């Protein structure tokens, strides 16, 4: 934002969903086998075209059908949202309010502004190397937990093409779950808490539940070079004083004193577990540990859980592949066994990977964006696995 001249969006945008956009594998998913009746004709997809214009319950009958409309109108963004009772595309000839969202895949959001407050590096609208970190501790975080606490399978990370990375998990029972349900995977989750003038965020108790020890050890891996280094976020007086505003009354100035005759933020982080670590819950306790150090480090490093993405079966997210207009980036997904890899800088634009096909109009293996559909059929092939082994399961369930 702006690398590119806009203008040139529509005739890339022709061409990208003329040649370049994954129908197939894109089917394949929304689909679900196809033993779902209606599942892709009730799904709403949602356009947006020039000058911010979207349009709302868009649907379509088949594949077929979704490529005709998204080569006639060319969108500058594809949202997705839930599959409904009926086809979003006739809702107003429903009954008087029968119109209802039923399913939708359970996603998470994280946005980079979101971290502002505990950023240093670049600047609001920006990302760069310093804060990508972030996104990266963000992903291990809340797969580790969704994963291994939920027992989700199905699982696609999706970067936004700017300064965001989705979640949409995908699961038969999962798309099912209640808005309810829904919140509670989000309090479960949730440790940042979250307000514009809340200085102190993060509030542990004495008792640590295994989700929090396990987010920890998580930034624990990346938090020396990623805070102390990169972020160097105990620099100087400016600085080191937001992370006193964390600390009790009582160490302010002891912190205060020994943070001058130090010079890193690594000799001064160490001082602050240190002290950090003496601290007694005044008073008549005798019992210490690293709570304070732990919340610091959750403020700083841990994901930002809007509730109302993961609650509202209803809401809009990005799709997969659709364009970014800003940047012009590809929104695509991210390998979860390369997380640490995972470059956003390097991720391709919509004009690249044109210039690509025609360079000496046939198909995406050609370019760039390759490698993403690659990923995005390792996620589907796991479906299919899925699908066909629970239905060995009920199978086996009508013999007797
Ligand atoms: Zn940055």
């Amino acid at each position: 934002m702006e690398t590119f001249d806009p203008t040139e969006l529509p005739e890339l945008l022709k061409l990208y969903y003329r040649r370049l956009f994954p129908y197939s594998q894109y089917y394949r998913w929304l689909n679900y086998g196809g033993v779902i009746k209606n599942y892709f004709q009730h799904r709403e997809f949602s356009f947006t075209l020039k000058d911010d214009i979207y349009i709302r319950y868009q649907s379509f009958n088949n594949q077929s059908d979704l490529e005709k409309e998204m080569q006639k109108m060319n969108p500058y963004k594809i949202d997705i949202g839930a599959v409904y009772s009926h086809r979003p595309n006739q809702h107003n000839t429903v009954k008087l309010g029968a119109f209802q969202a039923q399913e939708k895949e359970l996603v998470f959001d994280i946005d980079m502004t979101d971290y502002d407050d505990v950023r240093r590096c670049c600047s609001s609208a920006d990302i760069c190397p310093k804060c990508w970190t972030l996104m990266t501790m963000a992903i291990r975080i809340i797969d580790r937990a969704l994963k291994e606490d939920f027992g989700f399978k199905h699982r696609l990370w999706v970067y936004s093409g700017r300064r965001g990375v989705h979640c949409w998990v995908c699961d038969e029972s999962v798309r099912k779950l209640s808005s309810a349900v829904r919140s509670g995977i989000v309090e479960y989750l949730s440790l940042v808490k979250g307000g514009q003038d809340v200085k102190k965020k993060v509030h542990l108790s004495e008792k640590i539940h295994p989700f929090i020890r396990k987010s920890i050890n998580i930034i624990k891996k990346y938090f020396e070079e990623y805070a102390l280094v990169n972020q160097d976020i105990l620099e100087n007086k400016e600085s080191w004083d937001k992370i006193l505003a964390l600390v009790p009354e009582t160490i302010h100035d002891e912190l205060q004193q020994s943070f001058q005759k130090s010079h890193n933020s690594l000799q001064r982080w160490e001082h602050l577990k240190k002290v950090a670590s003496r601290y007694q819950n005044n008073i008549k306790n005798d019992k210490y540990g690293p709570w304070l150090e732990w919340e610091i480090m959750l403020q700083y490093c841990f994901p930002r859980l809007d509730i109302n993405v993961s609650k509202g079966i209803n809401h809009l997210l990005k799709s997969p592949f659709s364009v970014h207009p800003k940047t012009g980036r590809i929104s695509v997904p991210i390998d979860l066994q390369k997380v640490d890899q995972f470059d956003p800088f390097t991720v391709p634009t919509i004009s690249f990977i044109c210039r690509e096909l025609d360079a000496i109009t046939r198909d995406y293996k050609k370019t760039s964006l390759a490698p993403y559909v690659k990923v995005f059929e390792h996620f589907l092939e796991n479906l299919d696995k899925s699908r066909k082994g629970e239905l060995l399961k009920k199978s086996d369930l009508q013999k007797d």
